[PDB]
């Protein structure tokens, strides 16, 4: 598991009331929390000026190399409410986040390799709220987690989609985000965007049985002081396995387990009003390595 940290910039109000900053980014790998004057080291640290592109380049852009080699991949956006999880994963109208950037790059990579491999993909978007799985793109009752013969986790009843263009990708993700359980969006909504890749050699037959590769991009529930969130942590400690303890971890039974390429983007607010939130998130992220 790769672990990176994203420090968001303070908002207009926070700056006016200019309280002391609780996080100081030294360089690409090192930050300082706070006294306690704690030095943390991470695979990557993105400061207040980081663009979506920089985050993408150091997160899913490399992991896509693994995805196109048939490895399941997982990206977990973790941290307290207001820290940046959604801006990072979904983004805004001006700055599309990691889900969109990932999808465009995937489409570009599939086009580039068409002389070596035959590809097709689909995506789904679901929520876990209160141990209930809801399809975010079609109004349906809660769904259950099953397993195929090859120990692929399936969500029976989840709809699959094929947005071809930039705008369809944006529209799908926006619709999905608006159907998350409301509070603004509930702080306890986990949102799980998944991409399914079928890939085969040029010379294989068109119905060769091929394992579907899965990338999960996950905007987690807020960690501010929820069986799913804590179960996630039980699994993460463990690894460094209680997958069954929760709906979320059951979901990821095939997507965290050794083999998979996984990354955590710990989002943190730098303001001293979020001292405790940030301290806990930083300790959690430090645990995940
Ligand atoms: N790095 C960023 N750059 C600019 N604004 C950000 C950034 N990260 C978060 N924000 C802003 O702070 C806010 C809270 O971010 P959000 O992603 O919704 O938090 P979370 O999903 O972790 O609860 C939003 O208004 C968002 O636009
Ligand atoms: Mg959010």
């Amino acid at each position: 598991m790769k672990v990176v940290v994203r420090v968001r910039p303070e908002n207009t109000k926070e700056k006016a009331a200019g309280f002391h900053k609780v996080v100081h980014v030294v360089d690409k790998h090192i930050l300082v929390f706070d006294n306690k004057d704690l030095k943390f080291v991470f695979d990557a640290v993105f400061d207040e000026t980081s663009t979506q592109s920089e985050v993408f380049e150091h997160t899913t852009k490399p992991i896509l190399r693994s995805f196109l080699n048939g490895y399941n991949c997982t990206v977990l956006a973790y941290g307290a409410t207001g820290a940046g999880k959604t801006h990072t994963m979904l983004g805004s109208a001006d700055e599309p986040g990691v889900m969109y950037l990932t999808m465009l790059h995937l489409y570009k990579c599939m086009d580039e390799i068409k002389e070596e491999k035959i590809c097709s993909t689909a995506v789904s978007y679901l929520e876990v709220y209160n141990e209930q799985i809801r399809d975010l793109l079609v109004n349906s009752g809660p769904l259950a987690v099953r397993e195929d013969t090859q120990k692929g986790v399936v969500v029976h009843g989840l709809t699959l989609h094929q947005p071809k263009s930039s705008e369809e990708i944006l529209h799908l993700l926006d619709n999905g985000n608006k159907n998350r359980t409301q509070h603004a969006t509930s702080s306890r909504s986990h949102a799980v965007f998944q991409i399914y890749l079928r890939q085969q050699d040029k010379t294989a037959s068109i119905n060769q049985n091929v394992r579907i590769a899965k990338m999960s991009l996950i905007d987690l529930a807020g960690s501010e002081r929820n069986r799913s969130l804590l179960a996630l942590g039980n699994v993460i400690n463990a690894l460094a396995i209680p997958y069954r303890n929760s709906k979320l971890t059951r979901l990821l039974k095939d997507s965290l387990g050794g083999n998979c390429q996984t990354i955590m983007i710990a989002a943190v607010s730098p303001s001293s009003v979020f001292y405790d939130d940030t301290y806990n998130t930083l300790k959690y992220a430090n645990r995940a390595k």
